[PDB]
């Protein structure tokens, strides 16, 4: 699979087995995805981006499946506009940024 | 080129000759630069992000050299941690996400 970057590389990822449309973000170091309830085993944390922080809970070794793909990573819930999946989880997935 | 995203993908970039470090971002719709003074040539833009909403100075036609490339695009001016090459400026460079 290759993304142009003419509209946003958007895809359908399954977090222990729930839909989400996702962002795939170099600019993004960890992932956040909203609306999804992972449970009570979590670390809290605070993620920044423009504008300032949201509070986050951090999930481990979550299953996901993506891109044909099946990875286990961990992944930050939080009020974010769109769910993101940095390079973290590209980094699973064997994504590149070419030119 | 070809970046694995184990690392961020930083790499200098000169806009209106002048050098920067930035980071190619995918999820980002546009791109915004701290530290440069681009000209009085300005329209104020809002710009949403993870924490919230920043006032930016919009600046189009910049003349920009990066990754042996010479594109000109618009670019933003503000208060950002990162400098920030986005989808506009990836799409003109002919950067695409592979997996
Ligand atoms: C999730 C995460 C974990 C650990 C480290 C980082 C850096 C993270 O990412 C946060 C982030 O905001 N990353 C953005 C780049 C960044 C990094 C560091 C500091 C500042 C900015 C992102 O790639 C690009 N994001 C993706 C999220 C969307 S959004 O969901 O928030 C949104 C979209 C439209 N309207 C409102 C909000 C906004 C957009 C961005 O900031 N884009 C501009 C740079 C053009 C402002």
């Amino acid at each position: 699979p290759q993304f142009s970057l003419w509209k946003r590389p958007v895809v359908t990822a399954y977090i222990e087995g729930q839909p989400v449309e996702v962002l795939l973000d170099t600019g993004a170091d960890d992932s956040i995805v909203a609306g999804i309830e992972l449970g009570n085993n979590y670390s809290p944390k605070i993620v920044g981006g423009i504008g300032g922080f949201i509070n986050t809970k951090e999930y481990k070794n979550v299953e996901i499946e993506v891109l044909n793909k099946k990875v286990r990573a961990t992944i930050m819930t939080g009020d974010t506009p769109i769910n993101i999946f940095g390079r973290n989880i590209l980094t699973a997935l064997g994504m590149s940024l070419n030119l």
